[PDB]
């Protein structure tokens, strides 16, 4: 009638206080929701430096960050891609590798080891291009013919291969000028025997 | 009027609830869409490990992930930039002319083409010091001086710069002595006349 | 019950007010969170797609620098990313081996290390030198060798000269010589009466 229609009304009233009420508490827990995953996402998350995006400095401090599980990058000229420990020890086997071969070299020259002229320690023979062919070894430079010194005395027979030196033409020389000396009292003994 | 003012009040209320069903489907819609930014986001964004951020560990499995635009570190002492492949290439360009060189300097001194001492071939001449000038070889040892020893016989002419060996010797000698033999024996002879 | 009417009325007018109110926070918050989300869209750096094998980063042509890099572990299979740093200590090594290479070669050229040397363009060729023994052999795989290019040596006693063929050839020059002069002397001394 009259004072019906009333209740039905104070009635849809109450229950939209009601739903009004319910729909706060859902709501706001969905923004808060929302809100502490943003600024979890926000903390976590790696960032450029500014809009240019040209630098990425990254947030762990003057220690700084280890960045990992990094794809091999290739390794060509022009390429842009990130280059892991891995990639760098590769190359640093092959740097060490030439420091030592480079050492060895050094070494084995000083220690008469390899090349033409060798020694096998500080007592052996020197022996030079003793794996190799030819029959003459040529000692002239640019300003002509050298003299071999510090020549020990060679072997003298019918067959030694040793050379022969200064000294030991002196001797030569000797008995050649000994020969013509007595070749000259001889020559003058003959003179004088014809006279008589 | 009373009739009136009461269908005033239900059309005031049937208001109020289109009204709350509106901002129920609203609310609904930007909450979702805000909540399928921030899920693409989290799912896309690369992260730090933990609160530390020492370490950021890539998130491509275990065969990893590529960077890549990365410019140019600079590559001082103690610099901090990443480097990149571009910038290993170069070095590595420098280790293989390194390695190269090294393998072309052994080579060439044993196939005797540098140094003072060479052979142009296995069965050219060894010389010794010929571009550079001087006049002396000298083979003299801690021990003093030493025998030149496979030498073989020089020739023997007016102009020869051959070096001369002990069989070479040896044969001169003997005529020598033969002669000195000889001429004893003459002078013996010229004792008794 | 004119009085129900107006607290109805006075209810209904709460609640449109509190409806409004609600709107004013909820695009505020809504408004808010969209803000924090695209401002991390857009500095936040991803991967290019859901694989996570690749980030293209997002600098341009010109590309972007990665620092404040930790040192990665150099070691075989290692996957951290490395710096500026750690490639400017495997360049200084590179550099000191260039360098080794160099002088090695310059110092094989200028005849300063090894068996045989010369301090100099015009100096004497030393052969081992600071070392001993009592024997250089210059017999190869073809046997002995003749040795040329040998100026005339000092004849005397105490000489450590060699001796060329020349040398040796003013020596049996003179034997012919003596000879035919021993033939001169028989030839005059057989005729003795
Ligand atoms: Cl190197």
């Amino acid at each position: 009638q009259i004072e019906d229609k009333i209740e039905e009304i104070l009635s849809k009233i109450y229950h939209i206080e009601n739903e009004i009420a319910r729909i706060k508490k859902l709501i706001d827990s969905a923004i808060n929701n929302v809100n502490n995953n943003v600024n979890e996402l926000a903390n976590n998350a790696v960032k450029y430096d500014d809009a240019s995006k040209d630098k990425i400095t990254l947030g762990g401090g003057a220690t700084g960050t280890t960045i990992t599980n990094v794809k091999d990058g290739t390794v060509a000229q022009g390429s842009k891609d990130a280059v892991n420990g891995g990639q760098l020890w590769n190359v640093q086997q092959q740097v060490d590798q030439n420091t030592t071969d480079i050492s060895n070299i050094k070494n084995d020259i000083n220690n008469g080891t390899v090349g033409l002229v060798q020694q096998a320690g500080k007592d052996a023979p020197v022996t030079v291009a003793k794996d190799t062919g030819g029959t003459t070894v040529n000692v002239a430079g640019t300003d002509g013919n050298r003299v071999v010194t510090g020549v020990k005395e060679g072997a003298v027979n019918a067959t030694s291969k040793d050379a022969v030196n200064g000294s030991q033409m002196k001797q030569i020389e000797d008995k050649i000028e000994e020969i013509l000396s007595k070749i000259y009292h001889i020559e003058n003994e003959i003179a004088r025997i014809k006279k008589l």
